[PDB]
């Protein structure tokens, strides 16, 4: 613990979970809200809220590597298969929807959407008939296409690019028949905490297989996103600071997962390799994970205007006495 930070017990079958837990743990405002959840009546093994409270508590207090057994147990993913068949954002939705449900009716209701939810609009516009379809969506995460793209900017460019629906890919416009159309996405808001997964896998139609992309893909320390909003705010530009880089090395049937974090948002990074946390260069965290067998697959950015609120200090006093008492008894039960 000479970095000041403690690790989690060896990933084993749990894959990218440890990576995500450190990422969520250092989303300080989330952690604080998780501690405020009223778990007093919950079961010590089947409540996900309580097991996440306990992991966060141990990450904050333990000098030894922290275990996740009760947490994996609590949501029912106890096999290499359960982790392998899902992606990291699905695990994140599992944890965060469990937590946001428990916060309903409390002083911390709305924490999850406050931090992580943004708003987009999808459209289809017919060019030759007066028909348009609009769909407003919430999103908690973005999946960016990387194949052929050099950087995050070009992925965003591609994400909001307008597609023509013509030829064989005519839009079915109902009573208007098959119609030539455009479709696009536009962002209306970007969240305080921006979760970007990079599409390191895709089905490719020419080869007829799901392909891994191991190409170089560059991501900045500072990400300006005003270009991609439908209306920018001059009082609050969408400027983003890189907080976390989740990385995989090696085999597509196992391999190894690590996360690089700069917890305070200050450009001083550590590598979290399960039980070993170590100081690292910025270059190790960022450039050396660009690729092109060691691939970044998830980036977390925090908005500059929200940085001090999201990464507010947490002290031991910020954990409710009820919960400390519970978790201390639940540690005495372990001896
Ligand atoms: O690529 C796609 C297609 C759909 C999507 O959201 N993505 C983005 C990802 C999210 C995600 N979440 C967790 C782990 C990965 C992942 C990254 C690499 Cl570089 C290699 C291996 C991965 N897994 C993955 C866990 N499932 C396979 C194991 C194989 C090696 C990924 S990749």
């Amino acid at each position: 613990k000479h970095t000041g930070y403690v690790g989690l017990k060896n990933q084993g079958a749990t894959c990218y979970m440890n990576s995500l837990l450190q990422t969520l743990f250092f989303t300080n405002q989330l952690r604080k809200a998780v501690y405020m959840m009223p778990t007093e009546g919950d079961d010590s093994s089947k409540s996900v809220p309580l097991a996440l409270q306990r992991v966060f508590y141990e990450l904050q207090h333990s000098d030894k590597p922290v275990g996740t057994k009760k947490l994996t147990k609590s949501f029912g993913w106890e096999t290499l298969d359960s982790f392998m068949q899902h992606d990291v954002q699905e695990l994140c939705r599992v944890l965060l929807d469990n937590v946001e449900n428990k916060m309903k009716g409390t002083c911390v209701e709305g924490t999850i959407p406050k931090l992580f939810r943004g708003k987009m609009v999808s459209y289809i516009q017919c060019k030759e008939v007066d028909y348009r379809s609009d769909r407003r969506e919430d999103y908690y995460d973005i999946q960016l296409s990387i194949k052929g793209k050099k950087n995050i900017f070009e992925s965003f460019v591609d994400y909001v690019a307008v597609e023509q629906l013509d030829g064989d890919n005519k839009y079915d416009a109902g009573e208007h028949g098959l119609q030539e159309a455009e479709k696009g996405v536009k962002f209306l808001t970007l969240p305080p905490v921006l979760h970007l997964q990079l599409m390191r896998f895709m089905y490719d139609p020419q080869t007829d297989q799901n392909i891994k992309i191991n190409d170089r893909f560059e991501f900045p320390e500072q990400l300006p996103l005003d270009e991609f909003l439908q209306k920018t705010d001059p009082k609050d530009p969408a400027n983003y600071i890189l907080h976390a880089v989740l990385v995989h090395s090696g085999d597509n049937h196992g391999g190894h997962y690590v996360v690089y974090l700069n917890p305070k948002g200050d450009g001083k990074w550590c590598k979290f390799d399960d039980d070993v946390v170590s100081r690292c260069t910025k270059e190790e965290a960022i450039e050396h994970n660009y690729g092109g067998c060691t691939n970044a697959y998830m980036l977390v950015y925090i908005r500059e205007s929200k940085l001090s609120e999201v990464l507010q200090a947490v002290t031991d006093h910020d954990i409710p006495q009820q919960l400390v008492e519970r978790l201390q008894e639940e540690k005495r039960i372990e001896a």
